[PDB]
């Protein structure tokens, strides 16, 4: 038998405190009234008494929403504190009122009024706090490191951290955004870009400020959904303190904003400059008009070399036109290159046509990476990752054109390249081009972004190449270990080059040998085993170690169940798990994507492609106009989009039925 | 770690599928075992460059099927230097059943095991991991093991 | 501009008529009562008029749960037809009462009281009219073929088979079959089979008679829940009209019903005879107890057989017991089958000492199969789905002992087996005991059901099975398909085995060589592409056939892209899908199939394994007192666990409201 | 015909098959509390 | 809403026909130039009405 007591006990009510209690829950304002009038004269009843559930008789008044019976004990001066913080979050306007008008707490001791109200987002209280002069504490610097912030954290970090957390959810409120701020969506742009680095920072308290960035989004993305007309969008839009606000958004990363379908219409309607009706038109009219602006593209770059004022001179200064003409240039350019590998003894050729036509690309495109390094800045640049591919093919390039003159101005005679040495300069050259040829033509995955069913899965795949790096470093450990095992165990029987069949060491002859002879050599044939293509033979000696064998053949598999059946189908797993993580919002990513690359052909540098390209009051009070309509629009919206109500029904019915009873 | 044990689950079902597959192919393949001697190079089992008597033993018919899995078995190890054409096509399509048994049906059932088996572990990854480095976190908290190897001694 | 008007125009209503259903719709009694008295008189005003919407006065008042209206209209006489459906179909008690005491329509021509009742499964007002001797008609056979169904069929095929579902959703309604059902469990068992095969019948109504179904097999499951105590178990399990109403509900494949805890509890009590303790005890005296147990088997048939009642003699009758010894038999013969691989030249060799102990156990194998055959019967016995493989292994067994026999009678030399001849009997002999081996050694899978964490699996397992038969068509259609074209195309370059260069013809040669040659050879070439086996120089020819080459090589990679990319992903989504179908019912399921393999055992019948094999009314008073009880817990439970509701609390203020203004 | 009996099946199928409807009641409650207290 | 749909069927009422999905008249341009905006947005509600 397990006795049950009350282990921490308190004070218990008498029979007339309970009773005066049950009549101010039951309503029955004239048993309140009476009970109070008589302990003015006999103090029998203690008008501040709790009940077991910790609430007085005015919390008890203020949740079943019992104004007659709030105001009667405001009238006998019961006890008040923190009654107004009970009247804000159960979202009673005339309780708030009334109190505005004049132990244990459910409330932290940082929590205000105004900072409650704005964490209720109930636009009548809020505004009502906000009628009085209100001040919410500034937080400070994400990194801060001043004294104050300091000192709190070392006294107390789990105060100080709950009190940035309650700013922060007061300052990220909609309606706390809708008044007192000058600028509704820019507070709200950085509003989400500070909660998403304190989510950054703070690590355990991530999901919050995650989830008070995304509101303040949703904020500012509803806030452009309340336009009514182009007028009031491009205002908007254009707002500078063109598309400068837009530009701001793309800035602070406004998916939700820049995806808006008015938005995206509008960036449409410019990006379709020269053609209106783009929009209705069928697939084969769209395929040939685009054939034909492309193949059109040099006369377009000559036309805007010569005259820029004229039907073709800035008829390329059109976005999809310039897009066009970028595209076709490219691809050009890639005809070429597969058109470069169609006397091969000469120790350091001079050029041929291909490379000369070839030439002027390049060289375009390094002027135009260092002019846009130039222009846009050292940020922007970095922030691109597109950027990397194209420096690497820049420099691939450049040593292409290196090692080509030296190997010219070094050499002069017609070696065969059976007898060239391996690191013979026009070798490295021709491996360096290869490689920059590669990357060049990988170069077009950055337009599947410009097509509709191409764009969200180029999406999905980028954030698919996550998971794959993630589980690209358990791979290369157990690699490693793997490779280092079967080095220490077969590097004694390495065997010379001569001694082989055809004087041919390694995996790549014909009959694979020395397989894990060195590091380099373990790693490369168990890298070749994922695929198949090393042989089992290689786990053998010439001598009769049969022990030896099996233990290798036993690594060798082992990492084969390691790899090929553990971690394979694991990150199979992984990227299903992650696709669907994206599958519903890859449409906005896109949309992003898309608009960012939009935006990047809008600008008057950068119009000729290679390889041509080497040859105001009244602004802020329109904004002002739109925004408060937007706000009235945002409110109205917002207002017209449990036991509690049952609650208060039954205490309505209650009291009715109590003052009934009382005037019969 | 969570979808290791998945594995070990598909690790029965396909050592007794193996088990009986090799048991099989040893049954009807080691009338025909040669020396090695007769063998090219003096060599005998799947290890060689040539493979031969892959079936001939239960240990080398085991490592035979285990090989198969990834393909490293050549299709010529199925055949015998007499003309038991019959032999021969029995002994190969029991080789088949069990690429079709293993490759194909258990090795994508895994599959659907591990990927249903790790949506389960998505919610509460957060957590695990927190009480996990949480005990690494306190097992640095003892003033025993401060000094690592070989400082220790 | 799209002019709208009433195309399909109707009676409006006069003034007076809409003023008399506004207040009916109001609820003021009073401003009825002098309507329907002034009516009386003037004439001026028809009682029976609809509204807008289709209902009438009455329908209103049924509608809003206005008693008093209601009745008010029935003591004047309204039309009355069909308002006993409304009122039932609401589930008001007091209104269905109402009309037991005295055109467009919701419901179908075909729709009854009682059958409406049952539809809504209210208890409250189908036993109302249960009471009254009320009477469904009986639903003819499931593929009935007499003259009315017939007829009913041809002249009308809509209303029959809706009159058909009506029909059942009527009898499968719980609280239908709770009363008017001398056996509410049984009458659910068979209820939810004939609507599974109504179900199977009906393709088009599937998924309404699967629901039924699944209601049924719910009832059954929450009427055996209702039990609390042992002894009410045990009565309704083993009921006969032991454990026969347990039979009965494994024959009707009741999965719930048999995956009861309680009734798991019981069967695992029962299974554990001779254990009382098994639940509570570690993982390694379970494992030694196992083996212990296993490892005397032959004593305790020995015992058996000797002696049944003595401490060993029935202990093997235990069903734990009789697995455990069943189970070490069948270890004991799968050891010896591998003990058989461990002169050679002899034609027709007589039986070795490990063939002669194998013997044995085929032949109890044979005679247990025959044994159930004749005591089971023909439809259980091909039920199981695993007496198919053993049917296999015990003709691939007997046809080995007959060709043993043969060769040993019709041979005696002793010639090399490098010249016998292709067809031997000895050949034959041996591969299929190697077929048998490999059936008998995957004859295991079907002891997965008794283990806890490997049942689900198995489960599992055989459910994905189908989608791998469904996918097996598809690439056996594709298979034949490319075989043909590569056939077709490449058996002119058919070469002699000798113009091979080992004198080996086939794709199982060193090299391999005519691998399209013929259909037969082209089949085995493309299943062996699907593992990487056949290797690329087999679409080759000897003469100078480039184009010849080239297409046959292009067919080839066509047929990889399709079975391997193609067909194997498809398949890999289809498993993936069908196995989150089964993950939630894994465990019923599993549960079922342990029931089934727990009741095998129960029989005295088959308890030595091989080889030792071939060396009374107060029951049914009991179990209608304890169905009496479970039916009136499950009511009582039943009833334990919208706009309307908002409606009727609006009918009631504002009938109050207009009594209270009349009153004063 | 046929047409005319779909619509008046659908539309009363369709007929047949939140803080507002707290409103009203309450709404409702308030007033019939305030003619009471004004007619005793 | 069948009720309130009813009511003011009742009276004559008219919705504004939508043009063609890829007109080319004057004023759909006219009014697309003008304002893309509301003409997508009375294009919507008015596809939302008659559907
Ligand atoms: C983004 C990351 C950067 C990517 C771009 C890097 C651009 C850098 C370009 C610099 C190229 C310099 C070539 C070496 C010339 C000097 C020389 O003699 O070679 C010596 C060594 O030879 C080598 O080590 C060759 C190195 C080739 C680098 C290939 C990078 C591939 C990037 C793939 C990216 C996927 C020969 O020795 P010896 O003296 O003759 O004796
Ligand atoms: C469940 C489905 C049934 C499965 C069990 C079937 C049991 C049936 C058993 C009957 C076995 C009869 C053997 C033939 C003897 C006659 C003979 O001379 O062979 C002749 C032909 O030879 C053949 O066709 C061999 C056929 C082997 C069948 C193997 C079945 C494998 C089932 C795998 C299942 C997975 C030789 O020709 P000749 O005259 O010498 O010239
Ligand atoms: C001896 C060795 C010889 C080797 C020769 C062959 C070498 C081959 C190398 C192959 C490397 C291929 C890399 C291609 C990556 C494609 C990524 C596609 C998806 C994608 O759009 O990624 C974008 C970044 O681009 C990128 O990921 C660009 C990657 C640049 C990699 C440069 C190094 C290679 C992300 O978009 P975003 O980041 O702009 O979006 C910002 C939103 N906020
Ligand atoms: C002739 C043969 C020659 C063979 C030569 C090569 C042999 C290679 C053998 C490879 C075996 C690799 C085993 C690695 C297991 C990695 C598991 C990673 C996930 C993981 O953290 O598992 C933890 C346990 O660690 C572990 O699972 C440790 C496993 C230790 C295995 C020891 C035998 C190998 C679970 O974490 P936790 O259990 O601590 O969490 C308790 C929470 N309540
Ligand atoms: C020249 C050719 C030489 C070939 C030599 C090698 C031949 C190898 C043949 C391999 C065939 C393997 C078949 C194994 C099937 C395993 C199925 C496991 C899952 C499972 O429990 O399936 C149960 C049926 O058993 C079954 O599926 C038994 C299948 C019997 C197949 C017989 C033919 C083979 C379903 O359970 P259940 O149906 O009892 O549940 C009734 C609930 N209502
Ligand atoms: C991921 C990070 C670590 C993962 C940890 C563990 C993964 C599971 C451990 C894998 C052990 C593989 C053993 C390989 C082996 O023993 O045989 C190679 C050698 C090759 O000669 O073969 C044998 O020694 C006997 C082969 C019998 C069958 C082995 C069955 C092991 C697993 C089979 C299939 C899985 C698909
Ligand atoms: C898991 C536990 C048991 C699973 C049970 C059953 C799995 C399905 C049974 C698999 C039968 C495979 C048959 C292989 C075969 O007959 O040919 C080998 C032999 C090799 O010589 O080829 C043939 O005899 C003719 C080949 C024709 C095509 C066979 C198609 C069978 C399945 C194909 C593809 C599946 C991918
Ligand atoms: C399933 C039922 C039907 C499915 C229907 C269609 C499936 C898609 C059609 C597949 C066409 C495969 C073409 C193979 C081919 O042309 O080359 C073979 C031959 C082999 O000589 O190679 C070529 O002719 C040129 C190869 C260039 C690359 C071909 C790319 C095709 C698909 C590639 C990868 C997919 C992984
Ligand atoms: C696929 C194999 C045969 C290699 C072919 C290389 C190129 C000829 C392909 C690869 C990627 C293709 C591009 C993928 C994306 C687009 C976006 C597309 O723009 C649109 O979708 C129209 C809408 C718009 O942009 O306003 C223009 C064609 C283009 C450049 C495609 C042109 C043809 C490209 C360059
Ligand atoms: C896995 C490889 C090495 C082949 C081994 C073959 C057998 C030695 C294995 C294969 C399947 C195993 C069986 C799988 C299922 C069970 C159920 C198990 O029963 C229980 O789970 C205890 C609970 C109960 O049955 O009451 C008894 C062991 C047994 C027969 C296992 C015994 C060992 C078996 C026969
Ligand atoms: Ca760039
Ligand atoms: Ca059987
Ligand atoms: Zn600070
Ligand atoms: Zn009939
Ligand atoms: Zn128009």
């Amino acid at each position: 038998r397990i006795p049950l007591q009350i282990v921490r006990a308190e004070t218990e009510l008498s029979a007339e405190e309970k009773a005066f209690l049950n009549a101010v829950e039951k309503g029955d304002y004239a048993t309140v009234k009476q009970a109070l009038q008589e302990a003015e004269i006999y103090y029998n009843v203690n008008i501040n008494c709790m009940d077991p559930l910790g609430r007085s008789a005015l919390l008890i008044a203020i949740e079943n929403e019992n104004l007659e019976i709030m105001e009667l004990l405001l009238n006998h001066s019961v006890y008040v504190g923190d009654a107004l913080l009970y009247a804000i979050r159960k979202e009673v306007v005339g309780a708030v009122e009334l109190l505005l008008s004049y132990q244990f707490s459910e409330f932290t001791p940082d929590i205000t009024p105004i900072m409650l109200a704005a964490h209720t987002n109930n636009y009548e209280i809020i505004k009502l706090l906000v009628q009085k002069r209100v001040t919410i504490p500034r937080p400070h610097q994400i990194r801060c490191n001043c004294v104050e912030c300091v000192s709190s954290s070392e006294v107390d970090s789990l105060r100080h951290s709950r009190s940035r957390l309650n700013i922060y959810k007061a300052l990220a409120s909609p309606s706390l955004i809708a008044l007192s701020s000058e600028d509704p969506i820019l507070t709200a742009f950085r509003l989400g870009w500070e909660l998403k680095e304190l989510s950054k920072v703070e690590n355990e308290f991530k999901a919050e400020y995650e989830e008070l960035s995304q509101q303040c989004k949703l904020f500012a993305k509803d806030l452009l959904d309340q336009a009514r007309s182009s007028r009031e969008l491009e205002i908007i839009l254009n707002h500078r303190d063109d598309l400068a606000k837009l530009k701001v958004a793309i800035k602070y990363h406004q998916k939700e904003f820049v995806a808006q379908p008015n938005c995206q219409q509008l960036l449409a309607t410019l990006w379709y400059d020269g053609f209106p009706g783009w929009r209705r038109k069928h697939w084969v009219v769209k395929l040939l008009t685009c054939m034909t602006i492309g193949f059109l593209f040099p006369m377009l770059s000559i036309a805007y070399l010569i005259s820029p004022r004229s039907n073709l001179g800035l008829f390329i200064k059109k976005p999809f036109i310039k897009f066009i003409c970028h595209t076709a240039s490219y691809l050009t350019f890639l005809f070429m290159l597969l058109l470069a590998s169609q006397d091969l003894h000469v120790q350091g050729p001079p050029p041929t046509v291909v490379e000369w036509m070839i030439l002027p690309w390049v060289l375009g495109f390094i002027w135009g990476e260092i002019k846009e390094m130039w222009d846009g800045g050292f940020t922007e640049y970095i922030h691109d990752w597109w950027n990397l591919m194209d420096f690497a093919m820049n420099s691939l390039y450049l040593a292409t054109i290196s090692l080509k003159i030296v190997a010219y101005v070094k050499y002069n005679g017609s070696r065969p390249r059976e007898e060239w040495e391996m690191w013979h300069p026009t070798l490295i050259a021709e491996a360096l081009f290869a490689i920059s040829n590669i990357l060049s033509s990988l170069r077009l995955i950055s337009l599947f972004t410009a097509n509709s069913h191409l764009g969200p899965l180029q999406i999905s795949l980028g954030r698919m190449l996550l998971d794959i790096l993630k589980f690209l470093f358990i791979y290369c450990l157990v690699l490693l270990a793997f490779a280092n095992g079967l080095n220490q165990l077969y590097f004694y029987y390495e065997t010379r080059a001569i001694d082989e069949p055809n004087n041919c060491k390694g995996i790549r002859c014909e009959k694979q040998n020395n397989a894990f002879s060195t590091l380099f050599e373990t790693l490369q044939s168990l890298f070749w085993s994922v695929f198949g293509l090393l042989n089992l033979y290689v786990t053998n000696v010439k001598a009769r170690h049969e022990f030896t064998e099996f233990v290798g053949a036993t690594m060798f598999g082992t990492y084969n169940v390691i790899s090929l059946v553990v971690l394979l189908n694991m990150l199979i797993a992984m990227m299903n798990n992650s696709y669907q993580l994206i599958a519903d919002h890859a449409d906005i990513e896109w949309k992003f994507a898309r608009t960012k690359l939009w935006m990047s052909y809008f600008d008057e540098g950068g119009t000729l492609p290679p390889p041509f390209n080497i040859i105001s009051l009244i602004q802020n009070q329109h904004y002002q106009e739109v925004i408060r309509n937007l706000v009235k629009r945002y409110v109205a919206a917002m207002i017209r989009n449990t036991e509690e109500n049952f609650k208060e029904l039954k205490q309505d019915i209650s009291s009715f039925r109590y003052e009934v009873l009382d005037l019969l």
